[PDB]
């Protein structure tokens, strides 16, 4: 059952790589994870900062992305997006989130422990069925900044909340890098020895 | 091992109830949870809105609570707190979070499924050891509103973000109520029948 399950999920990942529908900056991590026998990736996001045009907060049905960045962003990029709002522009920082199915309870514990080592608090098994571990962090810089193309906050305040968003996104990338290291250190234990 | 583990943890909960160190509005839920043989509560928060005086964002070491509410808050209460800041006052909404140890994998799956039924996305096993299930939600209204007793945002904007915070806190309480119902519906199956 596990090998057939992993083949199905891995086919989904390879199709997303072919369609260029995987965050370029964690293709390595995800490849690495899938190179363990007892893991298969399900989904991932390496973290982002966005500006989203929203009628009401949490109204995902009204939502339109005004701008989206997988890396640190200039205050200027953010204002630019916000000035294009037709409803309320929200600045949103999404931290990294990875889902990995694990073959058994020991494999889940291994991955959870590495995630924790890397600094991902709030990592957990979100489905016991195929021990799907979520590796994640607390998910809310989320604040309104413009309405119908007009700013709600002054340039100083915008600058402050963007710098903060940048700094959080970077810390997410740091933790992703550490997790890749940890898994690489693990995986490469006998890279230079047959025995 | 489980009964000795549960006795230790339950003693911690009863001591916190005696010291009035448990959120009054989920004493019922937590009691109910502890009335299952296969569960024991570890910790909980029923959700809150706070204003916190912070040097930098996430600088928990500089943090001082200027105001804290377990229920919906008047915009006026929030401004009042913020005006007392000596550093940067942040408005923070914390959603409900419950930790429950479960006796076996079936018990974990049961609790996770009820939590999901109630609307707690992002519920998971955060330690496989004693199947500690975290019941929780996404945790960030978090924004700066005053500095050294002076407002950074206008009254309209403050009103808007407080209303939003109120609405999120209420939805957390709704989900807590639903989870208590679900567990009660479960627990009371043979309340009126010996057989």
């Amino acid at each position: 059952m596990w090998e057939q399950f992993k083949k199905e999920k891995l086919r989904g990942y390879l199709e997303a790589k072919n369609q260029r529908k995987v965050d370029f900056d964690i293709v390595e991590l995800l490849d690495l994870i899938n190179s363990f026998d007892d893991f298969v990736t399900l989904s991932s996001c390496s973290g982002r900062i966005a500006v989203v045009d929203l009628e009401k907060p949490g109204d995902k049905a009204s939502s339109l992305f005004l701008g989206k960045w997988h890396e640190g962003v200039e205050v200027s990029e953010v204002a630019e997006a916000a000035l294009r709002s037709r409803k309320v522009a929200w600045l949103i920082q999404y931290p990294p989130i990875i889902h990995v199915a694990c073959r058994n309870i020991g494999a889940a514990k291994l991955l959870m422990n590495a995630a924790n080592t890397a600094g991902f608090r709030r990592s957990g098994v979100i489905s016991l069925s195929n021990y799907v571990v979520e590796i994640a962090s607390l998910e809310r810089i989320e604040l309104p900044v413009a309405e119908k193309g007009l700013m709600l906050v002054d340039d100083a305040y915008l600058s402050y909340v963007v710098r903060w968003a940048n700094e959080k996104l970077l810390k997410g990338k740091e933790k992703l890098g550490r997790l890749q290291e940890a898994l690489e250190s693990l995986q490469r234990e006998n890279a230079y020895c047959s025995d």
